[PDB]
């Protein structure tokens, strides 16, 4: 069995910014989710080999995880907040696509996503 390469977290020719919204996404949104008791399955790419999920990357073609997001934020990979918001949403959606309602991992994603939504509700106006 084989995992795909992870999502990129470095691309020197991609234009980059550090906006106040991006800073909030790191200091508030990412930090809040990362410390949560349910963060651990989301803190790195899905290891389909170790988890014995050989169909995961047959079904999930746009993988995303908070490890990747954390690196992207810390390494100023993004141009805007929407890019990062999309990554979080891709992570949650993938979980729901792959798994079944009421599965433990879905309950975990839902708890994290509730917090995500509460924090992005107060994304600051771009300064
Ligand atoms: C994210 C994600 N999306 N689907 C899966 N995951 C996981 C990723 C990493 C780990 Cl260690 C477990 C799971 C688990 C998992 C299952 C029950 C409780 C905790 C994690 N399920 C497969």
């Amino acid at each position: 069995s084989m995992n795909p390469p992870p999502p990129e977290t470095s691309n020197p020719n991609k234009p980059k910014r550090q906006t106040n919204q991006l800073q909030y996404l790191l200091r508030v949104v990412l930090k809040t989710l990362w410390k949560h008791q349910f963060a651990w399955p989301f803190q790195q790419p899905v290891d389909a080999v170790k988890l014995n999920l050989p169909d995961y990357y047959k079904i999930i073609k746009t993988p995303m995880d908070m490890g990747t997001i954390k690196k992207r934020l810390e390494n100023n990979y993004y141009w805007n907040a929407q890019e990062c918001i999309q990554d979080f949403n891709t992570m949650f959606t993938n979980c729901y696509i792959y798994n079944k309602p009421g599965d433990d991992i879905v309950l975990m994603a839902e708890a994290l996503e509730k917090l995500f939504l509460q924090k992005i509700n107060e994304l600051p106006t771009e300064e």
